[PDB]
DNA sequence: CAGTAC
DNA sequence: GTACTG
């Protein structure tokens, strides 16, 4: 049909943005069926197209809880020490969630290692994980997984699930980044910059060196941040609770 | 670049 | 704003 809603239709495929949607449009594709039959699909895009309807639905908060518990039980089997916290919109207290954001670390600071591969393998044997989207094994000590899960039982939709494993020393910043919101994180890091500091999912750093155009030319030194409250303090900010961060 | 995560 | 893989 008309160009704008067709671009919108294509854009709602995971792995496809405006550039891809516009390219498809030039090709003369107008429907999801057209994409399915004729378009050159990325593995991820093919998965997004297959779960198009489900991925458009936001799940009830209660379902996100079950998903996080499903992940938690599997991890704990490996080690009872593991701490799993659902982040994102769920931690911010939303009634519905676009996806489930599960963070995992271990208090001793060592046992978090070796878990990521096993946990995923465990979740696959269970039939929980249905498709894998992207894997990041190079984020320093943080491992990230993006995939598709589905709770057992009838009438269950496929849900987007992200699993991140971090060291206990980076727990606070990883928790901070991953609960958001996106605009909230954007503002905190913007502020940190003004103060000659930097904030990432890994750590908060002071004495960061920047140039005339404000381009970072040297890292500072990592400041020990055991809790979220410590990060707020070192930036001269009043602590906000997750619900207070839903910007 | 493009798309993605918050 | 920061930062990952497709």
């Amino acid at each position: 049909s008309e160009s704008v809603p067709v671009l919108e239709l294509f854009s709602n495929i995971w792995g496809a943005g405006t550039k891809t949607a516009q390219m498809w449009y030039q090709q003369g594709f107008r429907s999801l069926e057209d994409i399915r039959s004729q378009a050159s699909l990325t593995t991820q895009q093919a998965i997004g197209l297959k779960h198009y309807s489900d991925f458009l639905e936001r799940m009830p908060r209660e379902e996100a809880t079950e998903i996080e518990q499903t992940v938690q039980k599997a991890a704990q089997a490996f080690n009872s020490g593991l701490l799993c916290v659902a982040c994102g919109s769920y931690r911010r207290g939303k009634a519905t969630c676009g996806d489930v954001d599960v963070l995992i670390t271990h208090p001793d600071g060592r046992s978090h290692r070796g878990i990521f591969s096993r946990l995923l393998d465990s979740l696959r044997q269970e039939g929980f994980l249905t498709d894998d989207l992207v894997s990041q094994e190079e984020n320093g000590q943080q491992q990230k997984y993006l995939g598709v899960c589905r709770l057992p039982g009838p009438g269950r939709r496929h849900r987007r699930l992200d699993i991140i494993v971090v060291p206990y020393s980076e727990f606070a910043c990883a928790l901070l980044y991953f609960t958001g919101s996106a605009h909230f994180n954007r503002s905190m890091r913007a502020l940190a910059k003004t103060k000659g500091m930097s904030l990432s999912e890994h750590a908060l750093s002071t004495a960061v060196v920047r140039n005339t155009h404000g381009c970072k030319v040297g890292p500072g030194r990592v400041l020990p941040t055991p809790t979220e409250k410590d990060v707020f303090r070192l930036l001269g900010l009043p602590y906000r609770e997750p619900a207070e961060r839903d910007w």
